[PDB]
């Protein structure tokens, strides 16, 4: 139990949405001696500080650009979750390069100083845009998947396991749809934005996307990309739930966007394994260590899937009504 | 016309790339062609093939910025062809794929811009749509970053397109050769992946006109698709060496069983010619463009909107016979 | 005038930034309105509540040379406001302020001048002047690399000038906005760290017209110094919250009890004008400058030889009455 | 005693005034096992090499810009002092970046350099200059002051301790004013340069400011600002001294010149500890190893100073006449 | 015997002609455990891959330009041979810097990556155009063999030792002569290439060098310069041996040639030690750590030369005549 | 001629430095000399020997390409003395030669071609002709960086040539001095490194001229080698201190007996005028140059096929007695 007593651990974007939730998580639950918070801005930095005022606590003002202060601030580390990222689709297809030093070096980087560090275990949040990926957004988050998943080849002095934890939308999300709507009805609520009238997505809640994460690393064994089981929701039902007697406005696709998600990509099902409640979608690549991930850190049993498996959010078996989705908010 | 031009190409010694700048030593009259590469042997081999004045070869790498900087000087059309495109060796050097794919690609525009280069064409790949394996995913983010720099507006106007195609027919390194060389080796059987296995076929030549054709119709910003072939891998073994049989080795790191070259997802997006597709942006540049009409006055129309290019249902299939008439 | 200029603001999304940005908008013809910082956030939600074809936004560093290169293109002024300025936090990590502030400033200057802007005006603050912060620090050094950059002497001259004032009212992350919080969250306390605490206030609006100002004064060069007015910390809690009582927390780590705009031992290069003070730079430029008289034709006169413009001994104070006026 | 023996020392700038002097001392008064010479002239190494033909000497061509050089240079090193800089005043404020390149990046790098090697002891040089700066040069020694005492909050494999020491100009010091004078004087001796008439500074000799880094080195726990209790002398007094019958010329305040300098800012007072013969600036940090500055390793106790205490060399308590110059040279 | 075993062993430029071969050598006559190829081209490797399909084979594709990626690629590494290099004289005197970066800063980060993983031994190969250079490509290389040789000074936790083997021209080497005439040859043979008819080489085969670094690294302490006794031969008989009836064309000397090459300086000859069939040249420089190089770790003896020792080629006391090279192809 | 022209030289603190500052300020209308270096002692003793308002000085390192972008803004003559040349002390820390003189040149080019510099002269050394030791390898590379360099083609055209010359009589840190130091120090003992030693002898003087004139002259890429004397060792340590005996210290590391200036593997490449010798480029440029006529119209001819300019077999030595009118 509790396999994460007197453990550092440091988690870069924590000020973010998963990265507060996730030290809160942390914090109530597990035995973990130390969470240091590594993100650059020092307005949320200052203000997370107080919020949480747990000596528990480090901030590391740091870009995950920077391999020099990463390097650094993962001295002593036991436990890195790498949730530090550009997510804006439309802004990083305008901004590409900018999308690419952080998410794609920014990987690089993380992985250079776990190693350097001799870090323990290695967890880096993935996207369903990860999946046949058409936006930059996508394409960086899978060029970073390769990286994380690649880095288990690695044999230093000290091993260090590093796995991707891949899901859909996050209910909620720091400058993400839910809020957006939630805002227009509290000004006046006089029209919803609709890009598309077909749009529909995975999605899971905070709370579940932070336990995913903490039950993944109990269960890891390094290379593998863990896919949770969740609902999906079509975004005609999600507005009328976020403002029932309001009239919605078609305002196109936005740039680089699906119409639906992939999590689980029809050309490596071969190498997806199915367990009770989630998937882990084996490595491409063989290491020179073999391991077997049909059995977790948890003696969970997985077993293959067809071999025409096909996880999108368009022929979900499990969906969430208006009245499901309230009952989040 | 290339008339009186000076072009550049990263990747000047590989196979695109040699058959590029024959095509344009003996069908245009550019003053200079610049080969810019990092393997001294193949430029040196090179020379000597293309004893040609109007040839100039610099050792560089893409990875260099400043070298870029220095050897775009007075460059007036840049062909980008540079990259390492082995799928399973990029599963395995995932690091060093995004260093030549994608920052390669950063420095090119940054060393186009500072040079004021008229016309880029960057090759992109069907593995680049809806991709899979990290070098496919490079060749996304190339694409996009090559797409990007259009809204960049400094004194000369400098255009970046791209060229998307699929497999080149006896590429280096590719299939079709290694299929010749069993064959010449006496091989008593014939390595095959996936018997659903399905490709694009695209001849060098046919690449090589089309990147010439897209630098005569590009606005800038648009991703060239051409119309070609598709072909299961199984009748390919078939024609290259129908005696010998073929063993299963099994789906290598990162492959798909078929390749996409329009997604369904970016199916507003393009327009439809005679004999390509356009891509259109996904983005607004500073400047409109209308991608509808190219620069030779090609009129584009909207695909369907359930409309995907893929080579698993290609209304045009090479023949196992017709395809020995390339080798 | 900014009459269809090009203008970027490197923090745009800060406090000042918005402010900056509106008024530019609602009170000048200018063009084109560059916002230059590195939160997709920010810079989403200011898209949104700035939905002006006048503005764009560029995602980018201060600390990344050849991004502020290539955002600086065709822009004719540009407002240096990015920074790291939590001067307890800049304590606990001075390398990461020192990379922003200093080096931030580096690379500014060296992109404006690649790009040939007019005109540049730098952000200090009276935390620069004899500094115990390293915050303040990394200011002062700011302050002295936009002054030296004068010297140079380009195809296209580049006047670089710095504006200096206190305290912001309720900027961003500030005691004021800090203490609206406790007060509508019904705090039992007011946390004050010195009861001898003095600090000079400028109001947003006050700051983003002065910049604007200098900018048609500026001959490249000064550190210009608002006259503003001084306020006790005690009597700023006493009314914002009259009635909950204070508790002393104790000075924090790097802070003054009084603030310096002007230094005694700077009194010297002092010039005086009716609402305002230009500290002229300490060294020589290869083109002399005569700051007694402004572009506006405004004349000033040196100070007093033993003058110190300080918040301790201001002749003006803000009224604790006068100060809910600006809230 | 001789906390020292069998220690190998690196001194960056050790061809200078300071580094020269220093590197006698311990030589000359320990039992340290190597001493290495890091800085960038041939000439001045070349010269150095000859004059101290010591086999416990090294000599290392190197820049302190150069991280990978004190990389390399800090292997196997026990204590490191810190001398390297840009000093000239007036210069630094028309090269503000190159004085900033050396002085912030370099003590950057030196404690990259000095963690990376697990250096035991550190000590920087500051300056008066660095405290209420007004001209670059002070407030790069600032940002340097900041780095080191800061540095402190590291825990590697291996502990580092970085203290810093601040004192006033030094009697002689090269390119400095004594020696310009002397020059003057023996050339012909017409009229002594004067930039203003209330110049005052604080003044301390090469050999005492060298005891003092050595001192601290024994007394030092990390993050301390060692400041030495030093006379004030008068700029008009100076010259008299170096040439009594001898017209001065005022020739104007140089470019970010004080009139009068400071060692111990009035809003740091709250920090000060006042010693025998010295002084100590606590960090305005805390570190999560809490240190108690009030009993040095050489069980010297120091007290508090008063709430509104200054020290300034403009009200000293202790002066130097043109008498007690000579006695110096 | 076998000083080699269970050892892990890279090389740089292991596709080329000396890498292909070195390899082959060390899996048919050695018992190391691993052999790690580090070049960039992904063509060259994925042939190397399939031709060798060996098991204790690895391939990393990487630039010596990029510190970073050797210093990963070195991990767990015993010995590092250094072959990566541009060779090409004329292509270096046209693209001086690409060699400069390759062959000069390539050794200084080989040198680096292999000091941070602690490798024990260490071979750079060299060239006889290192000596008394006077094109671009040999003063690169003697660059290189000073960094080499300079880097035994170092002493780290752990003791790596770097020494440099140096001959001439391989025969048929990978876009050398011997392949060019043989293809021209092949084709049509109407006429020769000739740059000049005085010109002279030493010769040794791919076997022989390969052998000889083998047998360098059972007998070094590091800082050596190992150089070989080898024959040398006319470029007009090496012609009429490709080509017995064929005519040849004088073209004249390219870019950066020498009419006769060097391998030991007169110069230094006061370094050199002569053995039964190889020489070592001193280091020129004293390392804080004596060595003893008149008797190898296989206690071979050798002894100083002449005071004007001169190895060069035109004088040399062995040759190969038109049916000793047939004797080789 | 340097008329209204604008000059900088890297290195010009040292003893080529000031002596060719000295001369272009006395002989020549050159409006602005620039001195970058990185020492502020020497360049603040320089400025107060050369209280001039036609210098400038720049601290800077030629290891820093954006200090040397900046400072060789509109200069039009590049003169490039900068450089690590202790040949002991390079054996012992090759790396930082190699950074300074490789390095160096690499960016001096880079940023003088940015800035559009008209003429570029390098200083290059004996030691540079089949060198043994790591000072004269990094020289070597030196000039052919420079020599290559002239294939350039940019807006402007940048000429890049070389100095090539023997020991500089009394240089900072060389012999001459260190054996004046010892007579004065009333030495009982000169130390002689090899009884054989020979080396060839320069001015300071003759070598400043001599680089002027090659400004008057070059077309870029040559190698200008002055014809000087040469000198045993012996009869100048017999001629500073004949009385004191000299004692055999023995070779110093990377030390040749003889120093070579054109080696015969070059002479090919050597044309002969009546004071120097131009070593043509080993490369063909772009644009072809005719070296056998100087730009001052001096006609020069090929030499001996088995022709080499040593030190030893010189047919100019000087004597002992005529070099102390030199000292
Ligand atoms: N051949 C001769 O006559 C002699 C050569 N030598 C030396 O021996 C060594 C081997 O020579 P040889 O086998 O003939 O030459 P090859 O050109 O056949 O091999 C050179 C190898 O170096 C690799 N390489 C080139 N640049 C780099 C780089 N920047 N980073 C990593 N790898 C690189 C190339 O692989 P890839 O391009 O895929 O990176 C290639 O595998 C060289 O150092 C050469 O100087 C000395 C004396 C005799």
């Amino acid at each position: 139990q509790n396999m994460l007593d007197n453990q550092t651990i440091l988690i870069t974007g924590g000020t973010g949405s998963f990265g507060k939730c996730f030290v809160r998580k942390v914090l109530d639950t597990t035995n973990a001696k130390k969470i240091i918070v590594y993100s650059r801005d020092e307005l949320k930095q200052s203000e997370m500080a107080m919020e949480f005022n747990d000596p528990r606590m480090r901030f590391f003002i740091g870009d995950v650009r920077d391999l020099e202060r990463l390097n650094y601030a993962l001295e002593g580390v036991d436990i890195c979750i790498h949730a530090a990222a550009l997510k804006h689709v439309p802004i990083a297809e305008y901004n590409p390069l900018e999308c690419i030093k952080t998410n794609i070096m920014g990987a690089s980087n993380v992985i250079n100083a776990c190693l350097k560090n001799a870090i323990s275990q290695v967890i880096a949040l993935s996207t369903d845009k990860a999946a046949n990926p058409i936006n930059l957004y996508g394409a960086t988050k899978l060029c970073s998947d390769k990286l994380f998943v690649s880095a288990n080849n690695f044999k230093g002095s000290s091993q260090t396991q590093f796995s991707v934890v891949r899901y859909g939308n996050v209910v909620g999300s720091r400058g993400s749809v839910v809020p957006f709507f939630k805002k227009l009805v509290q000004n006046k609520a006089s029209e919803i934005p609709i890009t598309d009238i077909r749009m529909t997505r995975f999605w899971i809640t905070l709370d579940e996307g932070v336990s995913f994460v903490l039950k993944s690393l109990k269960r890891m064994h390094g290379g593998e990309i863990f896919v949770p089981k969740i609902p999906s929701m079509k975004m005609t039902d999600l507005a009328k739930a976020l403002a029932p007697n309001t009239p919605t406005k078609i305002i196109g696709i936005r740039p680089g966007e699906k119409l639906h998600e992939v999590m689980i990509p029809k050309d490596e099902s071969h190498l997806a394994l199915e367990f009770e409640d989630f998937f882990i979608i084996q490595p491409t690549i063989s290491f020179q260590t073999p391991k077997d991930y049909t059995l977790t850190k948890l003696h969970e049993k997985g077993q293959k899937v067809a071999p025409d498996f096909e996880y999108s959010s368009h022929n979900n078996n499990q969906w969430l009504e208006p009245d499901d989705l309230l009952k989040l908010l």
